[PDB]
């Protein structure tokens, strides 16, 4: 059950994420798991990031989920569950903005 995840923000926009994570607090890979507005079944993981070009900003990927079983960012790395996905993640960046950190505050 994802909805039990303290990461799991469910239903909340894409600007409601971004408000969270434009917190001059957060260090980069702050993140959370939210539904898509608009891509039915799919979750997007938004996640904070920091450099001196762009300073503090926000980014956001799609999570597919297959009835067939695995969640994926892309297809060539899937997981058995969604908290697998975002175990390897917290350790990988990968093609992500930066691997995940710590859970957005509310
Ligand atoms: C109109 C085309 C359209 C396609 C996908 C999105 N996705 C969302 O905004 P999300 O970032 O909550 O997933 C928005 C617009």
């Amino acid at each position: 059950s994802i909805q039990a995840e303290e990461w799991y923000f469910g239903k909340i926009t894409r600007r409601e994420s971004e408000r969270l994570l434009l917190n001059a607090e957060n260090p980069r890979g702050t993140f959370l798991v939210r539904e898509s507005e608009t891509t039915k079944g799919a979750y997007c993981l938004s996640v904070s990031d920091f450099d001196n070009a762009k300073g503090l900003n926000v980014k956001h990927y799609k999570i597919r989920k297959l009835d067939s079983g695995g969640f994926y960012i892309t297809s060539r790395t899937q997981f058995n569950s969604l908290q697998q996905l975002v175990a390897y993640y917290s350790k990988h960046a990968d093609g992500l903005c930066h691997r995940l950190t710590t859970v957005c505050p509310t």
